[PDB]
């Protein structure tokens, strides 16, 4: 991260006199104080708590400077109207400074996303960096940019949306050289009206691109009204310019042929969508001087990530939302908010299962308690709590919810009511229910999610 204090202040329109402080070359930028090391930039954001509360901890951990919306006594600080806007301005600047080629991709559906496939193909030739996990939003994307290893030649940025316009912002921020749009399987759509509005939002990905730049978009007509006018658009799907003409899905792998490729590709995954993802990633990689042979060998060893978190089904028909990514309090708040904003299926309830977050140190109990502000008796019919640090939150919810709408199960260094928790979830979960599970990744949460799926 080639950045100094005065340079950031310049870039973000610092409102304080920065010359008071040394112009130190910075190390990395973090919004999670646990990740701060010597020489870092702290970025205090509105999370489950406002990151301003953790500025002192950041400096104890070695931060050299912090962005801030208020004066910070006894520490170097960069005073701005809004930290996140500053963060985003900084990432956009960093892209201008490094002039890295940016590849923007939407839509993350399973265990081998277009973002991961594309980065993997570009890596054959180029120092390539990419969005890690699900860091694809107004916070994750700027973080990704600022974490790009010095010398990177190609940067693959996934861009997600929760509300229409989210992708416009990210595209205008990143100014992609090239973009890919894929459509997924909504199930239920949270803050989006219908499939058209979904497609509208995804096609904003081309908003920040220069005329004549390449955009891959599906053949599906839902995107038609939203096609850019001044980009080079290439469609993919049955009948379109890019097309899969043959496909064998085996045991645990798949072989397929794309019209524009000389030979079949082999992938060590299953599913239609993956062949499509492979195909469109391949096309772009070809445009970047990667050979078909390089692409074929590359796919012989492709990474599977965690299943990019979404909905599953229990074997009784219920809708499971298991959120494995990001075991931190803000991610807990946020998934609570998202899950809560989904309407319940006709005939069904909404159940949340919450377990202890880990590595919150001395602050663990209070940060769990903080989730009370994200729990609403109106939308959540049953909240079930599992762990030890989460006990006080369970108590708070039991006071704030109707009689009988909360359950707590103990998990300590000795006692463990996992067995009871499982029974209770099974008894409470109807065929038309929605159930959210969120905690750290434990063997038990994993055993639970599995007793439902089975
Ligand atoms: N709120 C909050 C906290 C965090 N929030 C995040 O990591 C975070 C996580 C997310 S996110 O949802 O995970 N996100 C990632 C980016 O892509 C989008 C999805 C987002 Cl959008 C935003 C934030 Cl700000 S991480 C974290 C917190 C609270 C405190 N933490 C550890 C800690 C422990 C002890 C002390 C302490 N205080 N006094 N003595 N010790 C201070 C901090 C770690």
């Amino acid at each position: 991260m080639k950045l100094t204090i005065h340079e950031i202040a310049q870039v973000v329109g610092a409102k304080n006199d920065i010359s008071i402080f040394e112009d130190t070359q910075l190390e990395k930028a973090e919004f999670d104080s646990r990740l701060i090391g010597t020489g870092d930039l702290f970025v205090p954001l509105k999370g489950a708590r406002d990151g301003h509360d953790f500025i002192e901890t950041a400096f104890e951990n070695g931060a050299a400077v912090t962005l801030s919306e208020k004066e910070v006594s006894n520490h170097p600080y960069i005073l701005v109207d809004d930290v996140l806007t500053a963060f985003q301005s900084l990432a956009s600047y960093y892209l201008e400074k490094t002039t890295v080629d940016v590849f923007a991709v939407t839509g993350s559906n399973g265990k081998t996303t277009t973002k991961d496939m594309l980065a993997h193909l570009l890596s054959t030739r180029y120092k390539t960096y990419k969005t890690q996990g699900n860091y694809n939003n107004e916070i994750g994307l700027p973080y990704t940019v600022l974490h790009m290893p010095e010398g990177t030649e190609k940067l693959v940025l996934e861009m997600g949306q929760d509300h229409l316009g989210d992708i416009h912002l990210l595209s205008e921020l990143a100014r992609p050289k090239t973009a890919i749009v894929t459509l997924v399987g909504e199930a239920h759509l949270a803050f989006f009206k219908d499939r058209s509005e979904i497609a509208k939002g995804k096609m904003q990905i081309a908003d920040g691109m220069a005329s004549g730049s390449l955009l891959l978009a599906p053949a599906d007509p839902i995107v038609e009204d939203y096609l850019p006018i001044d980009k080079k658009v290439v469609r993919f799907g049955q009948g379109a310019e890019l097309e899969i003409t043959d496909l064998v899905e085996r045991k645990d792998s798949l072989t397929f042929k794309a019209n524009f490729l000389e030979q079949a590709l082999d992938l060590p995954v299953t599913g239609k969508y993956n062949a499509t993802n492979a195909m469109i990633a391949s096309y772009v990689a070809l445009q970047e001087g990667v050979s078909e042979e390089q692409i074929r060998l590359a796919f012989q060893h492709l990474e599977l990530t965690r299943n990019r978190t979404e909905w599953k089904k229990a074997a009784n028909g219920a809708d499971i939302l298991s959120d494995v990514y990001n075991a931190n309090p803000t991610a807990m708040k946020l998934i609570l908010e998202t899950f809560s904003a989904i309407p319940a299926n006709e005939g069904g309830k909404k159940i949340a299962v919450l377990a202890d977050m880990k590595e919150l140190g001395d602050q663990s109990v209070q940060l769990h308690n903080q989730m009370i502000l994200s729990l609403s008796p109106d939308v959540l019919d049953i909240v079930i709590f599992y762990g030890e640090d989460i006990a006080q939150l369970a108590q708070l919810a039991s006071q704030m919810f109707p009689i009988g709408h909360v359950y707590y199960f103990k998990k300590t260094e000795d006692q463990d009511q996992f067995e009871d928790l499982v029974k209770q979830v099974k008894e409470s979960l109807g065929a038309h229910d929605q159930i959210l599970l969120k905690g750290s990744n434990s063997m038990n949460l994993a055993k639970l999610v599995e007793s439902l799926e089975n």
